[PDB]
DNA sequence: AAATTAGTTTGAATTTTGAGCTAATTT
DNA sequence: AAATTAGCTCAAAATTCAAACTAATTT
């Protein structure tokens, strides 16, 4: 009666595939093809912040809509997204939403 | 001045970079709307995982398996990346 | 009026980090 | 032959955490 949702399609983005047709591929392929293109645009010069790049070019949104999902409710927000409320408002001012 | 941009395609079959934050705010716009009031529990571990995954995979392409490389690349210590590598299985 | 939340501290648990070592591997 | 890396420990630096508690907000 349920069909298996794989943890790979529940956070998924809307394409364009060869035939013209709207599909929902993997957030994982947009993390992975940001990544490519970086790489692609070094022409190797060198790294030492990729973490904290992916981590803030992540968190950001994330943080914006389950703000907006709790309609600022920091303490709901916290519960959601399964961190201390106190990490949640460090975080939230490191982004500078609160 | 965006570094981490994917590639859209418009109905005008023209191609342009979009900030991969907007793919990661359209996912969770997605996933808020696919649930209907049913409760969020860990939201920060899925994507966290979810965004890991394809990092640690295509920083280990990058340096060819080098994890000492890949530590150095990302700016973490190599027992957090060697601790990461175990967490999704790829070692 | 109750309840819930924000804003803050405090100390414990967990995690990340660096550094040191030898074995194995790459150069 | 040398240099680098992996696999591994130790402990200490940093971060996350829960538990308070009152003021302030919301219900």
């Amino acid at each position: 009666m349920f069909e298996q949702r794989v943890n790979s399609d529940v956070l998924t983005v809307s394409t364009v595939n060869s035939q013209d047709q709207v599909t929902q591929k993997p957030l994982r392929d947009s993390v992975k093809q940001a990544l490519k293109n970086y790489f692609a645009q070094l022409n190797g010069q060198d790294v030492n912040d990729l973490y904290e790049l992916v981590l803030a070019e992540v968190e950001q949104p994330l943080l914006d809509m389950v703000m907006q999902y709790t309609r600022g409710n920091q303490t709901r927000a916290a519960l959601m997204m399964g961190i201390n409320r106190g990490t949640l408002r460090k975080k939230l001012k490191k982004y500078g939403m609160n």
